[PDB]
């Protein structure tokens, strides 16, 4: 429910949601990304804000998953970035599809957090973006610690 450290790993592929980079400490606007290895500086937190909102925060630097630029609208494709900054516009909602496999929605638009170019095996670094679509190369599971 939530509490403590994840893991955010892509169920198509297995790979897991980093910084690019890998760093502790990546600057403001630094991509997410897939890859497959594991490490402290892939952990997040999940800081629920109540009624199923929740902010999504890298252990290791704090900063926050946005849409780059913070829009309420951003449009298909746009990346995902950390960011320290706090706004409506960087609330997330999980959808269980029901057996502990789930969509993560934007508030804010409604979209989902894809692999760009919605593969089934992204490359490593592979970017993260905001998509409408609905399918299985868009689902994530939550690992804990
Ligand atoms: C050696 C090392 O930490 N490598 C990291 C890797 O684990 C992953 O975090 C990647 C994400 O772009 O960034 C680097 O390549
Ligand atoms: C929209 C705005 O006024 N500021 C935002 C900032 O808060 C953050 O969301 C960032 C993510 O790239 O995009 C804009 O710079
Ligand atoms: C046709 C096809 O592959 N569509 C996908 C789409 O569903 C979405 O996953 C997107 C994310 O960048 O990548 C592709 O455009």
């Amino acid at each position: 429910h939530m509490d403590g450290y994840y893991k955010i790993k892509h169920k198509a592929s297995g790979k897991f949601v980093h910084p690019k980079g890998g760093s502790s400490n990546p600057p403001n606007d630094t991509n997410l990304v897939l890859h497959s290895d594991k490490h402290e500086r892939m952990l997040f937190q999940f800081v629920d804000l109540g009624d199923g909102y929740y902010k999504i925060k890298h252990k290791a630097s704090g900063k926050f998953v946005h849409p780059k630029g913070g829009s309420s609208n951003p449009p298909n494709d746009t990346n995902l970035v950390l960011h320290s900054d706090k706004h409506e516009r960087m609330l997330f909602q999980f959808v269980d599809l029901g057996d502990g496999y789930y969509k993560i929605k934007h508030k804010a638009s409604g979209k989902f957090v894809h692999p760009k170019g919605g593969s089934s095996n992204p490359p490593n670094d592979t970017n993260l973006v905001l998509h409408s679509d609905k399918h299985e190369r868009m689902l994530f599971q939550f690992v804990d610690l």
